[PDB]
């Protein structure tokens, strides 16, 4: 939830964070249906429902808190952790997949997962109103 910080007149909150977040929501869904219909079910392979569920909730939380800055970065930091774990899991899954085309797809989609997450953490930080957290040249 957003408090009462900055109101981006040019809509930078949506232009940057909204777009970056959307990329994650899309990538997550893309990979989810792709994994849940593929891979060899042998342990942590074939699906990572909890991992993806945790991510989406975080990205969607940023949507709700679009403009709070602090809550955005907080969730974005969780996003980075969640997605990196998801991608890493896929990396291992694809190593021992029965469909070496699917595994290739897997790591391609996993790339977008982490790539969009970096952009999300990028946008959440960039559009954090005024990022004077480390004495950013006060006058």
């Amino acid at each position: 939830g957003s408090h009462m910080q900055a109101a981006t007149e040019d809509g930078q909150l949506l232009r940057g964070v909204g777009a970056a977040a959307t990329a994650v929501t899309q990538a997550l869904n893309e990979l989810l249906q792709h994994v849940k219909a593929h891979a060899t079910g042998a342990g942590p392979a074939g699906r990572y429902d909890q991992a993806t569920d945790t991510i989406l909730t975080v990205t969607e939380n940023i949507f709700s808190s679009m403009g709070d800055a602090g809550e955005m970065v907080r969730q974005a930091r969780i996003l980075a952790q969640a997605t990196s774990d998801l991608v890493n899991a896929i990396k291992a899954d694809a190593e021992g997949e029965s469909d070496l085309e699917n595994s290739r797809k897997l790591l391609s989609a996993a790339k977008i997962l982490a790539d969009a997450t970096a952009k999300m953490v990028e946008a959440a930080k960039g559009a954090a109103a005024h990022p004077d957290s480390e004495e950013q040249q006060q006058r």
